[PDB]
């Protein structure tokens, strides 16, 4: 599992301990209500096992107007299609099979899924936990597109960057587990507060405006939410 492909990543920390922070009114307090807009269109990029996806889902309260259709993708199909077979919410999540740092795979499926609504882009994007993979796979270069696609692609985007620490132990797993090839930690330039470097690139760069963060960038994990 060279991009992160655990196969249910919920054994490894559980849902409950990385949302306690979060509203559970996020969704009432970001969008409006009149349901001219449609519905609420949710772009979760790295969706393991749907775990965490379907958590999400049931943690945020409603709006009673509007609904909140999410669309999940993840890399490898085996673990998408299992998302698909424990999935609680059928007509509410749909999981698809999705390298993002292709351009044509991507353009192609997110724009079919968007022109059921409209919907020119994104409503809310969630990057739980995927900078790390992205960056190892492809670099700081990677890792600047990555954040600069969901930033053209979503107007509120929710990301979970993971610290320098996790670096290490991935790295190592990556190099004993005769995986070096995918991985760039020695030509990786962007290091050490990953959450203010995604802020930084996010922010100077990519034209979103930190509006939230729920935890502490030098904690175990700290969610942080920036908007276009
Ligand atoms: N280029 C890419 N495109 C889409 N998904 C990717 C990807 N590289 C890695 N992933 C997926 O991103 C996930 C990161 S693991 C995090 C799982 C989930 N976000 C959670 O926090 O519970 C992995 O399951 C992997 O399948």
């Amino acid at each position: 599992a060279p991009f992160g492909n655990f196969p249910h990543y919920s054994r490894f920390h559980p849902p409950e301990q990385r949302l306690r922070l979060l509203p559970p009114e996020l969704l009432r307090q970001l969008f409006p209500e009149s349901p001219e807009n449609g519905p609420i269109l949710g772009l979760d990029v790295g969706c393991n096992s749907g775990d965490l996806s379907v958590a999400l889902y049931k943690h945020f309260l409603s709006l009673a107007s509007r609904e909140f259709r999410l669309l999940c993708c993840d890399i490898d199909p085996v673990l998408v299609k299992r998302a698909e077979k424990e999935c609680p919410f059928p007509d509410a999540l749909t999981f698809i099979t999705l390298d993002f740092m292709n351009q044509r795979t991507r353009k192609v499926l997110l724009s079919s899924f968007l022109s059921q609504f409209g919907r020119s882009v994104f409503d809310i994007g969630f990057c739980m936990s995927i900078t790390m993979w992205i960056h190892l796979n492809h670099g700081d270069h990677g890792l600047w597109e990555f954040l600069a696609h969901l930033s053209s692609l979503c107007h509120y985007l929710l990301v979970e960057p993971q610290p320098w620490k996790c670096y290490r132990a991935a790295a190592r797993r990556l190099r004993k587990l005769g995986l070096h090839d995918f991985d760039h930690f020695h030509s990786l330039a962007i290091r050490g507060d990953m959450p203010n470097q995604i802020v930084q690139i996010l922010t100077q760069d990519h034209g979103m405006e930190l509006i939230c963060c729920f935890g502490n960038t030098s904690w175990d994990r700290s969610l942080l939410l920036f908007r276009a």
